């Protein structure tokens, strides 16, 4: 039955090459602690080199789960408590009105001020900071959802802080190796550069991600196929991992807030088990990625979960689904933007009929 993931992957995915004219993509699968890789087209078009086990793709917003980790890794060392205000950490900004908001609320993106980008203008450290001092709040703290990069970017800021280490040592230095991956990187170092993935535009030309502030922890993160399926294998069966890791992984799953159907937890969203499709294709609708939700408690606490995310680079397309009860979970790199429905359909078609 197993002889079936190869055909799945085949009829759901790969047609979705020629559909968009993307020029690579891996596609994995685990299923009961079996990896499954299946790789297609080229890393380079110019240089016409294959998609294999080696290639480097950008995770985009996929980045926010290493945050997200490194943050409950943080958290269960006593480094620091999602109760706490940036302020603690960056001193800067203690006694600011940011110095309000807490850890979680910075986390899980309800500053109630915070909008998915940055303004173009900041890019320097300094602008950062002075972003940061100048914020005044709008809506009530801990009330709306805006997905933002900025919220969860001082999140990680603050969680480099309280490990004494610049947030890219933290993942490769902490993170990272305690996950058991091999070929995840901030930054790619030149002997792993041959491996790095051209992303493509919507013109198909070949690009990469820019640096930007506060980068790496809201989606600058490179990773591997089989890398990626080690993380998805660490959240379906983190037993086998060290305890630190392993605390840190399960305070990723926690939910803390629902916006109907979409239960937020640290990084990833969370539904209810079994979804349906149009509940995963509305947790990447215009109305919940764009626009200021007001959030509630949870109040339906699903007895069995799956978790996913979406994450997009100009040049790149990533999507990650696990599903704890049914030991399943499949990720998506593509080396040129999908769009999120069509990742999400995929995976959907394919984890249903091997389920
Ligand atoms: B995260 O990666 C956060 N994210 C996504 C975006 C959209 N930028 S983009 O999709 O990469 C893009 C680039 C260039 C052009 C012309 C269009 C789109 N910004 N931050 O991803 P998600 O999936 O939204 O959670």
């Amino acid at each position: 039955k197993d002889q079936e993931i190869k055909k799945l992957v085949d009829q759901n995915f790969k047609p979705l090459l020629e559909k968009y004219d993307v020029p690579g993509m891996a596609v994995g699968v685990i299923q009961n602690n079996k990896k499954y890789e299946m790789y297609y087209g080229l890393q380079s078009v110019q240089d016409k080199k294959a998609v294999n086990s080696n290639t480097i793709f950008e995770l985009g917003s996929v980045s926010k789960l290493f945050t997200a980790t490194a943050g409950g890794y943080a958290k269960n060392k006593g480094k620091i408590s999602f109760d706490d205000t940036p302020g603690k950490y960056w001193k800067e900004l203690k006694n600011t009105p940011i110095d309000q908001v807490n850890l979680l609320q910075l986390a899980t993106y309800t500053s109630g001020n915070l909008a998915l980008q940055f303004p173009d203008e900041v890019q320097t450290d300094q602008q950062v900071l002075t972003f940061f001092k100048d914020w005044k709040p709008k809506n009530p703290i801990g009330e709306y959802r805006q997905y933002s990069n900025p919220s969860i970017g001082l999140f990680g800021k603050v969680v480099a802080l309280s490990m004494n280490k610049p947030f890219d040592q933290v993942l490769e230095k902490t993170i990272f190796p305690a996950l058991g991956l091999k070929h995840s990187y901030v930054n790619v170092p030149k002997t792993q550069m041959q491996n790095y993935a051209f992303g493509y535009n919507q013109e198909n030309q070949p690009i990469r991600v820019n640096p930007g502030p506060l980068d790496a922890p809201a989606y600058g993160v490179k990773s591997t196929l089989p890398d990626m399926l080690s993380f998805i294998h660490a959240n379906l069966n983190p037993q086998k991992y060290p305890t630190d890791i392993q605390r840190a992984i399960n305070e990723t799953h926690q939910g803390r807030y629902q916006v109907n159907t979409m239960y937020q937890a640290l990084g990833w969203e969370e539904f209810s088990y079994p979804a349906t499709l149009q509940t995963l294709l509305d947790s990447n609708s215009e109305q919940i990625v764009m626009k200021p939700n007001k959030v509630t408690a949870i109040s339906k606490e699903p007895s069995v979960k799956m978790y996913h995310k979406t994450g997009s680079t100009s040049g790149f397309g990533t999507y990650v689904v696990f599903i704890p009860k049914e030991n399943i979970g499949l990720v998506m790199l593509t080396n040129k933007r999908i769009p999120n429905e069509e990742r999400i359909k995929a995976a959907y078609v394919v984890l249903n009929a091997i389920k």
